[PDB]
């Protein structure tokens, strides 16, 4: 069956792990344990196709950049995650995108921009601001909450649908 190798990137604390765990394991991780490099695999049906998702959950932050380079190399699509209550995380996105382009040696990599923590009310990144960034990259913008599950399947499945257009 078809395998989709997805990679989740973005600043520390934005919810990469919580998103992945919610998708794969159907619960919300409330605590914060920084990630080094974790993988999850699960068989799912997406648009009638039985397939295997292989999801790489990466370490966030400029300090782990070198480590990510090699682990990121076989990624077929990337979720670029910021949190809607963390302006710096949004400002950091372009650096993650640039890393992706470096590791894939391509300007045309399947990606989705994800604004996570949309259950929180202390919003400092407005939807339109993120829409505009995504538009510049030619990719979708989707908001998610790993806490409530809002948008979580949509984000990951949309990434699969972007891979399929490549
Ligand atoms: N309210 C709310 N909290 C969230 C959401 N997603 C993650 N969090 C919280 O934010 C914290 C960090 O989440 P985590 O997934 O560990 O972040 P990360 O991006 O994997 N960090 P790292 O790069 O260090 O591994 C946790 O306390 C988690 O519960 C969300 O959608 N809503
Ligand atoms: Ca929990
Ligand atoms: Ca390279
Ligand atoms: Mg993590
Ligand atoms: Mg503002
Ligand atoms: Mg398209």
């Amino acid at each position: 069956m078809t395998e989709y190798k997805l990679v989740v990137v973005g600043a520390g604390g934005v919810g990469k792990s919580a998103l992945t765990i919610q998708l794969i394991q159907n619960h919300f991780v409330d605590e914060y344990d920084p990630t080094i490099e974790d993988s999850y695999r699960k068989q799912v049906v997406i648009d009638g196709e039985t397939c295997l998702l292989d999801i790489l959950d990466t370490a966030g932050g400029e300090e782990y950049s070198a480590m990510r380079d090699q682990y990121m190399r076989t990624g077929e699509g990337f979720l670029c995650v910021f949190a809607i209550n963390n302006t710096k995380s949004f400002e950091d996105i372009h650096q993650y995108r640039e890393q992706i382009k470096r590791v894939k040696d391509s300007d045309d990599v399947p990606m989705v921009l994800v604004g996570n923590k949309c259950d929180l009310a202390a919003r400092t990144v407005e939807s339109r601001q993120a829409q505009d960034l995504a538009r510049s990259y030619g990719i979708p913008y989707i908001e998610t909450s790993a806490k409530t599950r809002q948008g979580v399947e949509d984000a990951f499945y949309t990434l699969v649908r972007e891979i399929r257009q490549h």
